[PDB]
């Protein structure tokens, strides 16, 4: 017989429990389907780079900075 | 200008693209709302511990660490 608890901070740091809203709103900003996202980013689970998106201008790219999202990143190109 | 790319085993440890469906899930398990759940995790998000529920049958207890959700454990009652 089990006892069931949270930890908040570590559902924080995993993104919060509404990260789903934010994965989604990732895909449409992105205008790639959520099944093609989650897809090419599951391929190799234990992998630790993959592009999603080249030559994203800033204000896009802010966006998506800002959903604070687990494992996404961001780097200038040239 | 920037590149984007994910971090697939980051995303994976932090309990995967689809866990929204899962945190649906736990709440349907808890028989609370969702936004109840949200409430409780949300209320202080540098909380460490915070209970879900007591004396939780053995099957009910295994569903619940299935839906691998970030921050949420289990420990035996007496």
């Amino acid at each position: 017989v089990k006892a069931i608890w949270a930890d908040p901070k570590e559902v924080h740091d995993a993104g919060g429990i509404s990260v789903g809203d934010r994965w989604k709103a990732l895909a449409n900003a992105l205008n790639i389907p959520l099944d093609q996202l989650s897809a090419r980013i599951n391929a190799n689970p234990k992998g630790r780079f993959i592009y999603l998106a080249r030559q994203v201008n800033p204000d896009m790219a802010d966006y998506i900075k800002k959903l604070k999202l687990p494992g996404i990143h961001l780097r200038e190109e040239s």
